C-alpha cells in the first residue's frame, strides 16, 4: 500500500532517506494485533480511530482524555491517517491525569493491569504496550515494565525529553524493554531527546501531526511521539509474523536504518525505526 502525502514520520519509517512524503506499508496494517496506550486516555470517538479504539481502564473520576496527549499517541500507533498500524486495535489505560501527571504507584498498577487484561482480549497476532511517560529513576517502575514485557507484551517506552542520559529515568532505563529516542525530519537527534547506552532505537519525534481531543489534530514534539511509531511498527511486524513480542525490539534494531542520524552521542545507538517494506 501507499499513503500519499503522509505525515513526515510515517514516510520516514518506510523510507531509506529523509524528505519523502509517502508511507509504504503492507495492507495487513496490524490487523489481529493489539496496542495498549498507557497515557491520559484516548478519544475513542475520533473518526480517525474508526471504532478501533476503546478505553478499558482509568484511575481517575473520568476515563476521558482531557489532555490530548494520549489521543495524540494513539493516533500515531493506529489512526487511519496518522498511524503506523492502521488496522490494529487500540486499548486505552488512563494512568495520567489531564495535566499529564500521574503517581508512580498508579503507573505500576496500570502496567500490571495490561499484563492481566490481554487475557480478556482477542489478539491472535500479539500485544504491544506504548508508554509515552516517565520520570526520575525508580527500580519498582522498571520491574513493572519488565514484568509487562515478560508476560508476553512488547513494551516501548519514551527515553525522556531532558537531553540527558536515560540511565537516570524510568521506565526508560529498564534494559528488557524497548527505549525509544527522538529524531527530526532532517535525521537530527531531537534537541530534547535523551540519549545513552540504554537506548535501543530512534523514531520520528519532532513536529508530529496526529489526532487530538475534540475530534481535531495538531503537531507536537517529544520522545512521547517517537515511542508510538515503534509501538505501531512492532504491532505491524507482529501481524506479519516477522517477529514476536519478546523479539520485536531486537528485530526493529536489526532491521533499522543504521548510522543515518546526526548529533548521536558516543555510546548511543544510531538506529532509526524502519519497516523494510518491499512492494
Amino acid at each position: 500500500a501507499a499513503q500519499t502525502n503522509a505525515p513526515w514520520g510515517l514516510a520516514r519509517i518506510s523510507s531509506t532517506s529523509p524528505g519523502t512524503s509517502t508511507y509504504y506499508y503492507d495492507e495487513s496494517a496490524g490487523q489481529g494485533s493489539c496496542v495498549y496506550v498507557i497515557d491520559t486516555g484516548i478519544e475513542a470517538s475520533h473518526p480517525e480511530f474508526e471504532g478501533r479504539a476503546q478505553m478499558v481502564k482509568t484511575y481517575y473520576y473520568s476515563s476521558r482524555d482531557g489532555n490530548g496527549h494520549g489521543t495524540h499517541c494513539a493516533g500515531t500507533v493506529g489512526s487511519r491517517t496518522y498511524g503506523v498500524a492502521k488496522k490494529t486495535q487500540l486499548f486505552g489505560v488512563k494512568v495520567l491525569d489531564d495535566n499529564g501527571s500521574g503517581q508512580y504507584s498508579t503507573i505500576i498498577a496500570g502496567m500490571d493491569f495490561v499484563a492481566s487484561d490481554k487475557n480478556n482480549r482477542n489478539c491472535p497476532k500479539g500485544v504491544v504496550a506504548s508508554l509515552s511517560l516517565g520520570g526520575g529513576y525508580s527500580s519498582s517502575v522498571n520491574s513493572a515494565a519488565a514484568r509487562l514485557q515478560s508476560s508476553g507484551v512488547m513494551v516501548a517506552v519514551a527515553a525522556g525529553n531532558n537531553n540527558a542520559d536515560a540511565r537516570n529515568y524510568s521506565p526508560a532505563s529498564e534494559p528488557s524493554v524497548c527505549t525509544v529516542g527522538a529524531s527530526d525530519r532532517y535525521d537530527r537527534r531531537s534537541s530534547f531527546s535523551n540519549y545513552g547506552s540504554v537506548l535501543d532505537i530512534f523514531g520520528p519525534g519532532t513536529d508530529i501531526l496526529s489526532t487530538w481531543i475534540g475530534g481535531s489534530t495538531r503537531s507536537i514534539s517529544g520522545t512521547s511521539m517517537a515511542t508510538p511509531h515503534v509501538a505501531g511498527l512492532a504491532a505491524y511486524l507482529m501481524t506479519l509474523g516477522k517477529t514476536t513480542a519478546a523479539s520485536a525490539c531486537r528485530y526493529i534494531a536489526d532491521t533499522a536504518n543504521k548510522g543515518d542520524l546526526s548529533n548521536i552521542p558516543f555510546g548511543t545507538v544510531n538506529l532509526l525505526a524502519y519497516n523494510n517494506y518491499q512492494a
